[PDB]
C-alpha cells in the first residue's frame, strides 16, 4: 500500500507569465519540464502540504494561493497524488529549495512535449486553455 503525494502550484510572474522548473539544467530526460511543489506528502494534509511546502519550494514572499486543478491517480500498485495550484504573483524570484532552476514563461502557451507525458491529462485541460 505504497503513498506518495505532491503538491504543485505554478507561479505566475509579473507578466502573465508563470515560471517552472525545466528538468534544472540536464540530467538526462529533459522531456521532465515540472514546477515547484514536491514533497508535500511528508505528513501534512492537502491544505497545509502544499501551504507549508510552497516556502520550501518558492521561499520567496508571492502572492501566490488558490488551486487551479487536482489530479489523483494510482499507478500499478502505487498512489501518486498530484495538486495543481494557482498562484497569481511572486516578489523577486522563486527559490524555496524545489532544485530546479528555471524562468519566468508563459503558462498560456505551456507545452505538455516539454514537460512530462505522464502528466497530460492535467495540462489537457489547461492547455486548450
Ligand atoms: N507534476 C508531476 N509530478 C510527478 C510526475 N511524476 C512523478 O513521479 N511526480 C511526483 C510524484 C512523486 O511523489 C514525486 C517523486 O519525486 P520527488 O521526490 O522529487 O517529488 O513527484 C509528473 O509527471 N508530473
Ligand atoms: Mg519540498
Amino acid at each position: 500500500m505504497k503513498k506518495l503525494q505532491i503538491a504543485v502550484g505554478i507561479i505566475r510572474n509579473e507578466n502573465n507569465e508563470i515560471f517552472i522548473t525545466r528538468r534544472a539544467a540536464d540530467a538526462h530526460m529533459a522531456n521532465k519540464l515540472e514546477f515547484p511543489g514536491g514533497k508535500i506528502e511528508m505528513g501534512e494534509t492537502p491544505e497545509q502540504a502544499v501551504v507549508r511546502e510552497l516556502q520550501e519550494e518558492v521561499g520567496i514572499t508571492p502572492q501566490h494561493f488558490s488551486l487551479f486543478e487536482k489530479l489523483e491517480y494510482e499507478f500499478p500498485d502505487r498512489h501518486i497524488t498530484l495538486w495543481f495550484w494557482l498562484v497569481e504573483r511572486w516578489e523577486g524570484e522563486p527559490w524555496g529549495k524545489e532544485g530546479q532552476p528555471g524562468e519566468w514563461m508563459s503558462l498560456v502557451g505551456l507545452n505538455a512535449d516539454d514537460f512530462p507525458p505522464a502528466n497530460e491529462p492535467v495540462i489537457a485541460k489547461l492547455k486548450r486553455l
